[PDB]
RNA sequence: CUCUCCUCGGCUUG
RNA sequence: CAAGCCGAGGAGAG
């Protein structure tokens, strides 16, 4: 309900009816700052008998949710109606009712964006931005290129410049809202001069239409007390040694090779041999050469596998070798379970391979000779932080993949000292169903942050999820494993250092660049420095003709990309589908139906009699719905679904090879809305009848 | 410009 | 809780 005196100096422009940016660091009260500019906004308004409606914008579900019943519902509930919203509500159904009903909304800004889209041509209520008195922008640095918020804004600049054109003509011109955007840094883009850095931050101004970027200048001592910083450190490891079995990988990888008559100019293990790899895989496939494919496939896997070995444990990738083959395996056994067989001489050769070394291995990765340096420089620090508290310690550990994750969360439970010292260790990672490994659901990262708050957990393992718009309490430790992406989030997770006698560690080796990406990122933040400080002292008038100008640019910019997006002939019958391994035909456009304008399911007798179906491995880990569907040569086809009280086939694109009946330049084409034909929808006058 | 990794949102069938 | 659809951003390599 009050404020402090470096909040103040930077909230009093925005008081006045100015539209303003505000940078401020991690933990030091921008949400604060809104709700207290909400209700100033809102009293002043309600003196002079007008209108007044506040908006807030953010682009996450978590935080509408947590700043709702947190942050601005606990305040002003006692003056006004608050209410918050997202797509996880009901409430969504009539927006433009709930936008009459309450004075204060919160929400994330797609559902805005689709009212305004039914306004502009729907039959709907529709809803516009003139309704609203006062517009506030959480994470403002995202306000760029073709996000939401941008989309928004370029509305924004539109009716002003309309105005600006109403002015000398008709009169009056339409009012439009205020503007607050709260961040921690606007950033530098892709930058390599000051020139530049300035560039982007008067870009930044312009989205936003703003008076000023307001950071704080007078009361740094104050601020510097209150938010103190961690001490930055750097860890290296050198290793000349763990030969054995990197050897015998490699060794395989070259028998795999001489096999097939193929060896690339790039070295074993790097993504240049993956990219060669998969161009290889996707060519033999388009041709329709089995022994290629097959082989580029697994030489995929055996250089995941290298990868793996040099940022953790030899026994994840040993697991990860003996998956895949495990479930090879059982795919074709349990196509062999029905009714002579004829197998393929290349798979045959390929599993003996892998399994007449299985067992070396096995054994060569259960050796405490050669286990990993960063792995020991990184239990040292950990050791080291838990055992100077006293029991007084929260931690941070930041991450690239997902495996790596649930890896080394396994590693930490494996061993004692850390139990002995505190330790509780949990993994945290996405939502997103597109990577390799299956996600986490959002009820699960709730109950692990509330858990970290309490105390029951002392330690996360976390990818890019925990850089902002989570709820976290102050930590010790922040360590960086072999990760660095870019400035805002150095900051972020900078920032999440408080709790005096903190530090902020980055642990990686010597012949990899990621020291010097660090460095070069630090140098970045100095730039934005100085530029932040000239643009504030630029003079008004041609700050402001610089910003009209980019207004302009930007509008007319999208303008002409807009003219080319207008514009796939339909033929259905026309296209056949050939499975990618075992290349034969398997149906014709024409029996593929559409529900809904999603679902792609094929629902005839005979191709009933193609397919074999398995068990769901998410539910395994009771019963079966969406069960996968495999060919007889081992190859994936998608899956079941239910419709109606029917079952169905539903089939993934990626999976097959398009064959035109004109000219035959077969092709690829990774989803469906890139094959440029359309199918029918769902009519039950067919499949019976 | 391509490929991979990572993150987010809106929406359908069960 | 499972499956599917569409869009957006960031990093790296080539
Ligand atoms: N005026 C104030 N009076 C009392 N406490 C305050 C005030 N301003 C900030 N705080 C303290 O700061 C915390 C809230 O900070 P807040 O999380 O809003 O910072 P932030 O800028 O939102 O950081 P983040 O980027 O995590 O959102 C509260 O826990 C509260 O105790
Ligand atoms: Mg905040
Ligand atoms: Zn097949």
């Amino acid at each position: 309900l009050q404020l402090r005196p470096y909040q103040m100096e930077v909230a009093q422009p925005a008081l006045d009816g100015k539209n303003i940016i505000i940078c401020l660091p991690t933990g030091s009260g921008k949400t604060r700052v809104a709700v207290y500019i909400t209700k100033d906004h809102l009293d002043k308004k309600k003196q002079a008998s007008e209108s007044g409606k506040v908006i807030v914008l953010v682009n996450k579900v978590m935080l509408a949710e947590q700043l709702f019943r947190k942050e601005f519902n606990p305040y002003l509930k006692k003056w006004y109606r608050i209410i918050g919203l997202s797509g996880d509500t009901q409430l969504k159904i009539s927006f433009p009712e709930v936008v009459k009903s309450y004075d204060v909304i919160i929400s994330t800004a797609q559902i805005l964006e689709n009212s305004l889209l039914n306004l502009e041509s729907g039959d709907d209520d529709g809803v516009q931005l003139s309704d609203f008195s006062l517009i506030i922008i959480d994470e403002c640095h995202h306000t760029n290129k073709e996000a939401v918020y941008n989309n928004i804004m370029r509305r924004y600049l539109k009716q002003k410049l309309r105005n600006n054109d109403l002015k000398k003509q008709n009169k009056p011109a339409i009012p439009l809202p205020q503007i607050l955007g709260l961040t921690a840094s606007p950033g530098v883009g892709a930058a390599k001069k000051q020139s530049e850095a300035e560039k982007h931050i008067l870009n930044i101004c312009a989205n936003l239409d703003a008076f000023t970027i307001k950071t704080v200048k007078e009361n740094l001592g104050q601020l510097k007390h209150q938010i103190k910083e961690p001490c930055k450190k750097f860890v290296i490891a050198d290793d000349t040694r763990e030969n054995p079995f990197k050897e015998k990988l490699l060794e395989i990888m070259a028998s795999i090779q001489t096999y097939c008559q193929k060896s690339p100019m790039s070295d074993f293990g790097t993504q240049h041999y993956e990219q060669w790899a998969i161009q290889m895989e996707k060519k033999a496939a388009k041709d329709g050469n089995r022994k290629d494919r097959v082989c580029a496939e697994h030489l995929r896997k055996y250089n995941e596998a290298l990868q793996i070995n040099d940022t953790i444990r030899m026994i994840d990738a040993y697991s990860h070798l003996e998956t895949f083959y495990t479930d090879e395996k059982e795919k074709k056994f349990a196509v062999l379970n029905d009714s002579s067989l004829k197998l393929d001489e290349t798979d045959e050769f390929l599993m003996n391979l892998f399994f007449d070394n299985k067992k070396m291995l096995k054994k060569l990765a259960e050796n405490p000779k050669y286990e990993n340096e960063k792995l020991i420089k990184l239990r040292n620090t950990i050791l080291e932080q838990f055992t100077r508290s006293e029991e007084s310690s929260r931690g941070i550990i930041f991450t690239k993949t997902r495996q790596s994750t649930y890896a080394l969360s396994q590693w930490i439970m494996e061993n004692a000292k850390f139990a002995e010292v505190g330790v509780k260790a949990h993994h945290l990672i996405g939502a997103g169903h597109s990577s390799e490994v299956k996600p986490m659901t959002q009820t699960e990262q709730k109950e692990v942050i509330s858990k970290f708050r309490t105390g029951e957990i002392n330690l996360l393992i976390a990818t890019t999820v925990a850089e902002e718009g989570l709820d976290i309490k102050e930590c010790n430790i922040v360590i960086r494993y072999g990760l660095v992406t870019n400035e805002i989030a150095m900051v972020q997770a900078r920032g999440r250092a408080r709790a005096d006698e903190s530090t902020y560690v980055l642990v990686t080796s010597s012949g990899s660049g990621v020291t010097e990406r660090e460095i070069v990122n630090d140098f970045r933040e100095k730039m934005k420095y100085k530029a932040i400080n000239r643009v504030q002292n630029m003079k008004p008038e041609e700050y402001a003709h610089k910003i009209l100008e980019l207004q302009v640019q930007s509008i007319l910019e999208k303008k002409m990309k807009v003219k080319r997006s207008i514009a796939y002939n339909d033929n259905p019958s026309l296209i056949t589908l050939l499975c990618k391994n075992c290349s034969m035909l398997v149906c014709s456009g024409e029996n593929i139906h559409v529900i809904e304008k999603m679902h792609h399911v094929n629902m005839t007798p005979e191709f009933k009699g193609l397919y074999i179906v398995r068990e769901n491995k998410a539910l395994q880990k009771d019963y079966q719905t969406n069960g996968e569907i495999i060919c007889k040569c081992g190859q994936a086809w998608g899956t079941m679904m239910v419709h109606k009280g029917l079952d169905l086939p539903c089939l993934k694109i990626r999976n097959f090879v398009v064959n035109f009946k004109n000219n035959s330049p077969k092709k690829q084409y990774k989803k469906w809305v890139e094959l440029p034909i359309r199918f029918p929808d769902l009519d039950y006058s067919e499949y019976c009848l």
